[PDB]
């Protein structure tokens, strides 16, 4: 034996946070659906980050390929690696951008991505523990899954904003320097 | 919120293992009650090991001064330090012993103490965790407290045997070499 289901209250709070997460995920799907991700690794990395975040939130609902805390920790580290790669590419977009306010916006969103990848790493431990409290041995940390989902939602939101700001910064470069700029855009935005 | 009581089944299995532990602890109390522990640090260390094991088993019943897993881990490390000190002293008793079979017995019980201190260190983590199993997020490891109590019971039993074998080895030294042996017994066994 040795196992028990989460209290029904906790299962309810989880399905509630997962719904909020799914609404942020829809924003990313809508944004990414416009573009052909050939020649745009920011889109590819965003889709990969999104897919892994879906695995992590599915874990909290008893779904998907992640079975234990170790898998969830490894998923968070993969998200962080992808965010590190998106960061390097979007930094080059921002450097190429001729508008200082679009550039600053984009760089600030990248710092948000770094912070939220780190916070997702922290929450991926989904810690439970026993403690001696109130004259009983109790199991604490049962709401850790909810912190995980909210950290995923925060990261999803920053990825959405970063993808949009990368597009905006790209169009400023082309508007100013033309489609005939000698240096090609770091990333291309072609419709689907 | 965030916390829940252990399933009543688990609370029952814990009170059952604690009872078995208490019977081994009684054997130590009976053995230690005979002796004045002045001049006998094997007795002192055994009492200290016993007292800390009582704190650890009390933790599983919602009693005593240990409140969280970190306290229980620290308690196990204190037990291991005391066992290391008892080991050095009882080794000197065994070295002084003129009967090779009592000496071997005693040294073998000391290796049992080392093994059971190590196993108690492992069990003191009393690990809980969530996992994605059977289409649900469940809490596993709720029987970890039972492994902790049994590891304490194993160590208690080896301490009882070690105290007895230290006494036996001491009396062989005095029987053979007399109360006028030029080298005094490593440890003294005086009645109370």
């Amino acid at each position: 034996s040795g196992s028990a289901q989460l209290p029904q209250e906790e299962k309810a709070k989880i399905a509630e946070q997962v719904e909020i997460f799914h609404q942020e995920k829809s924003k990313l799907d809508a944004e990414v659906a416009k573009w052909d991700d050939s020649g745009n690794d920011i889109i590819v990395l965003a889709k990969q980050m999104c897919m892994i975040m879906m695995e992590m939130t599915d874990f909290t609902r008893g779904k998907g390929p992640l079975k234990n805390t170790s898998d969830v920790i490894n998923a968070a580290k993969k998200i962080a690696e992808a965010g590190s790669r998106m960061d390097k590419l979007a930094r080059a977009v921002a450097d190429q951008c001729p508008d200082s306010a679009c550039k600053q916006d984009l760089l600030a969103y990248l710092q948000r991505i770094a912070l939220y990848c780190h916070q997702l790493n922290i929450c991926s431990k989904v810690k439970a523990e026993v403690q001696n409290l109130g004259g009983e041995l109790i199991v604490s940390g049962l709401d850790s899954a909810t912190s995980l989902i909210q950290a995923a939602k925060n990261l999803m939101n920053a990825v959405v904003l970063t993808v949009k700001a990368s597009y905006v910064a790209s169009t400023k470069y082309q508007k100013v320097y033309g489609t005939a700029a000698v240096n090609s855009p770091v990333v291309s935005w072609k419709m689907k």
